[PDB]
């Protein structure tokens, strides 16, 4: 079955699963001189890099901002993740979260999909051939030793140490059916709480109706799975973050409006807000993806004259019929796979399978200060049950209640600078 590789941060370089990686974004001016960074292959084609994400315009400065703060629940600390002990803690936390995801069939299948679903390569001399859209470089002493396959690289957080995000490497392949390598910025220890109505908590006797909005922490496996759903969209080349869904009209628009949400986030979160999408929208999204794939099969796949392992990978990713030089899209099987990746795979549906509580709506009504939690302590967080550990009376979402003892308060200043954890 799918295997998760364990590592300690001080494990030696071997060129197989432990490398020093040149940043995928090394050619951008903002990234001159950065790296290489120690990287660990946790699952085939999935790499963990215990470093702050610092490689795009909006993540390049990790310092406390010098401009109006427009995320009132952010926490800044440019020194987080700069010691070997914090890097090993991060590595262990990501490994443990992935082990949790693998512990249910739906999560195992998601990880298998990301591992196997390589971007569609370019063709050279009749053969599918690898590019930097499908690989990372092992750099040693300013030489490239090898190029290793990669669909996903997971880093630590950007400037806001409690934020999470996904970035596709190349912007044309992210939305034209080819797909692109993805980077994820993830924080397993610094979490942003949310509100949900609940009635099983200590309450004053003079309160008649106890069922009210209470504060909860997310399970960081749900946080990561949300980003992994974005990754799947990026690997199949079916992202488009230029569309907004307007809740007032039920229509897709190409600019943000009063009461709207980026459509990629509406789908990736799922839940109640995706249950009333019109048939017009669904048909247009499916038809766009089908047309993009039909074009790639005729213009690129049918120029392949060399059968190699990359072609094997691609036929497992893309449902096709026919023979070399004359493939056609398998419409029924492509439709089934596409509707799974767009409408079945989402944070809300996955959380239900894991007995994890998530909020009702992607957009939160108010900011709540982040907390710190040591998820490596099995008494607080287990791979099989997360925070909601039955033997400790914390089933049925109760272990996610924010007043649980393992959720530690963080003090910050008015500029949102980290001061300390209150243990
Ligand atoms: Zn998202």
């Amino acid at each position: 079955k799918l295997e998760i590789n364990k590592f300690n941060y001080n494990d030696p370089i071997d060129g197989i699963n432990v490398i020093t990686m040149r940043p995928p974004r090394h050619s951008d001016k903002i990234n001159k001189g950065k790296g290489p960074f120690k990287a660990f292959q946790v699952i085939k084609n999935i790499w963990i890099v215990p470093e702050r994400y610092n490689f795009t315009n909006n993540t390049n400065d990790l310092n406390i901002p010098s401009e109006p703060i427009m995320e009132a629940d952010a926490i800044y600390n440019p020194n987080y993740l700069n010691t070997p002990s914090e890097k090993d803690e991060f590595l262990q936390g990501v490994i443990k979260v992935l082990e949790r995801i693998k512990s249910k069939p739906e999560g195992e299948k998601l990880l298998e999909l990301i591992s196997s679903s390589i971007p569609l390569p370019l063709v050279s001399n009749g053969a599918l051939t690898l590019s930097d859209n499908e690989t990372i470089a092992y750099q040693e002493n300013n030489n490239i030793v090898s190029n290793l396959q990669a669909n996903l690289v997971i880093y630590g957080p950007g400037p806001d140490i409690a934020n999470n995000a996904t970035y596709g490497l190349y912007s044309t392949p992210i939305s034209n059916g080819e797909g692109t390598l993805s980077e994820v910025s993830f924080s397993p220890f610094y979490l942003k709480p949310f509100d949900e109505s609940y009635g099983n908590y200590r309450s004053l006797v003079n309160i008649v109706n106890k069922f009210v909005k209470r504060e909860f922490a997310p399970d960081p496996a749900s946080t990561l799975m949300h980003e992994l759903v974005h990754v799947t969209h990026n690997l199949y080349g079916i992202s488009n973050r230029n569309f907004y869904y307007n809740f007032d009209t039920g229509k897709i628009e190409t600019s943000r409006q009063q009461n709207s949400l980026i459509f990629e986030e509406l789908l990736t979160f799922g839940g109640i807000d995706s249950k009333a999408i019109s048939s017009l929208i669904i048909k247009k999204i499916i038809e766009t993806a089908k047309n993009n794939y039909t074009t790639l099969i005729s213009e690129r796949l049918n120029t392949v004259t060399v059968e190699n392992d990359l072609l094997k990978y691609i036929k497992n990713k893309i449902p096709v019929q026919g023979r070399l030089g004359n493939f056609k899209l398998d419409t029924a099987e492509f439709e089934k796979k596409l509707n799974t990746i767009l409408f079945v795979l989402n944070e809300s549906n996955l959380a239900q399978r894991f007995s994890i509580l998530v909020r009702k709506h992607y957009l939160k009504e108010r900011p709540i200060d982040p907390i710190y939690v040591n998820i490596l302590d099995d008494n607080s967080y287990s791979t099989l049950e997360g925070f909601n550990i039955s033997s400790q009376g914390s089933n049925d979402f109760q272990g996610q209640l924010l007043e649980s003892s393992y959720f530690e308060k963080i003090e910050s200043n008015a500029l949102r600078a980290f001061i300390k954890i209150c243990p």
